[PDB]
């Protein structure tokens, strides 16, 4: 397949773990790539963030994860993300150093790039991979498309806003897609993903359902409002979401959201009922309220023993609400598109569109 | 030792390691123990949380922790702290299963209690681990004195109080040592420990030297008082360290205050400059400011390459001060006692005055 078409490597070292994508595509007129394909996936555990720096650990990691590539010579793109950033860069370092060496020592993987992308970068490639799977990047376009990327340590927004001189250069984006210009606003807001966010409330009786044990030692009373208040609190009093995104937005407005991440995983559980992978945060609360928060603990383990989010669900429909509504300030009567979980639409998508 | 003496072996199975402590102690006519002396340390890493809850990987981990340990046949307390109180519980369950299983392998340790205890447990060790050491148990005392301990993922505050009614039962101890009844008020906020609070941070440019370079691509440009009020609102907007402490503290006054943790580590590096071992909040402040925020990151790295803490400095400073200041209502010149981080005073020493 690397025979007749162009190949890249992409290498997504994520919180949980890392996860190697190879794709095939063409090249058009306008220096643009077409026709991605992906030829190969492959996932190992844990987080490159969450393993020891030496020459041995990042050996064996780096051989378990490329060894059965069928694929051989071509370029790579080693990008880290919210995990790694949590990490003192003289921490990051060690790792860098290492994967050059293992990367120079193997004849058949060309090193690009190994480097930790800041979260308006990921916030770049979220939009590039969602709109090429909407087929919305070829042509000028009536609407304009937002995307929220929802992770376990940052989250990202995204969307289209030209060039502004009172806004800072990190947060605005200029590219070039199918011979078309494009402006973007990309924001990353590190410690809102949910597993960080979550370190802050667990023990808030509001957030989880009826009876949960609490780890200092009090019992879960849910209620998806008053848990909503709770993390709007961390969403704009400390890192001040509403006063930085909501006038962007009130300006440029977004005909449609599209969402990635994990609430795509929350709203496709058995416990949320959704239609036409949309949602609205209406919704959204109403039923992580009803279903979890006001349910007692143990009927709820009960009927669903095999969900090991399950006790989170009050926290996160709270959380989600908390942050696209109170932040990001959508009307909880908006529809949300999420792209569903067993899709093939990756971020890395975005990598090959920009980078290859 | 344990020949003529009581023993017991305390495990801290803390955030960046696990700390085995065996004790020798003598009983006084009170049932209380005298003597306490640690004839036994030993400390591996990772942190308990951090590794996989496995048979191979338990058995790897407590051999190594305990195999060359010089006392055979005794009792064993393995209690975890904030980094399993972050895991889920039924993540938190593998690890005690396999935990228990091990020791009922090993004839010659006698596992009383494996468990991650609260942090309203961790404060009251803390408290009776300090006043130990000052010798302020044995007698009825004229002076209140009150612990803060500065953790990684919690910190705990603890000072005497009379029985109320009109605060939680998991917020409040009683216990009799040395003949006397105590009655204690015992917090813990998890989330607020230096660690994961610094998650919240990463990119404020007024909470690390200028020019440091952040995450997300800006750059430090630090400034004390602007990043003290950045943490605040994570202290009072969300956890609402303010409403709750300042109240309690106002009615039940501490005479004297003794801090452990990280801020002993802090104030005994060669940035900062305190006498006696003890420090007061606008000192702190002041000397943060002065001697990392405004500092050029270049300079103050080439200056002191070796502490590689330094950068956080500017951040820790601030935080410090937000807590104690801003959360507990400290006055700024009040002075705080810190316990060296040399010395042999650790939270352990409250689990053999306890439960022994
Ligand atoms: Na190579
Ligand atoms: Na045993
Ligand atoms: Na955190």
């Amino acid at each position: 397949p690397c025979e007749k078409h162009s190949c890249i490597a992409v290498i997504d070292a994520g919180s949980t773990g890392s996860r190697l994508h190879i794709y095939s595509y063409d090249t058009d007129d306008t220096n643009t790539p077409i026709h991605i394909e992906e030829i190969w996936n492959k996932k190992i555990k844990p987080g490159f963030a969450s393993i020891q720096p030496n020459s041995v650990t990042i050996d064996a990691y780096l051989t378990m994860l490329l060894a059965d590539a069928p694929i051989h010579n071509i370029p790579v793109y080693f990008y880290a993300t919210a995990g790694m950033r949590l990490l003192p860069q003289s921490q990051q370092k060690k790792y860098y150093d290492e994967l050059d060496y293992w990367f120079r020592q193997q004849s058949q993987w060309q090193l690009v790039e190994a480097k930790t992308i800041t979260g308006n970068d990921e916030a770049l490639f979220d939009w590039l991979a969602v709109n090429y799977k909407l087929d919305t990047l070829k042509s000028v376009q009536n609407k304009s498309v937002g995307v929220m990327d929802m992770g376990g340590a940052s989250v990202q927004i995204v969307f289209p806003m030209p060039k502004n001189a009172e806004i800072s250069k990190h947060n605005q984006v200029e590219l070039n897609i199918y011979g078309q210009n494009i402006n973007l606003y990309v924001h990353s807001f590190l410690g809102l993903g949910q597993t960080e966010m979550s370190h802050q409330f667990l023990n808030s009786p509001s957030c989880f359902a009826n009876d949960y044990p609490l780890p200092d030692g009090e019992s879960g009373q849910g209620n998806a409002p008053s848990c909503k208040e709770e993390v709007t609190s961390l969403m704009n009093s400390v890192h001040k979401v509403n006063q930085q995104i909501q006038p962007l937005l009130a300006l440029n407005p977004v005909n449609e959201w599209y969402s990635i991440g994990g609430i795509s995983n929350l709203a496709s559980s058995q416990l949320f009922h959704f239609e036409n992978s949309e949602l609205t945060n209406q919704s959204l609360l109403q039923q992580g309220d009803n279903q979890i928060c006001h349910q007692q603990w143990d009927i709820l383990n009960g009927q669903y023993p095999d969900d090991e989010y399950l006790y989170q669900y009050c926290l996160l429909s709270s959380y989600y609400y908390a942050l696209m509504v109170d932040g990001y300030g959508i009307n909880p009567n908006q529809t949300i598109h999420y792209i569903p979980p067993e899709q093939n639409l990756d971020w890395t998508i975005g990598v090959v569109l920009h980078r290859a």
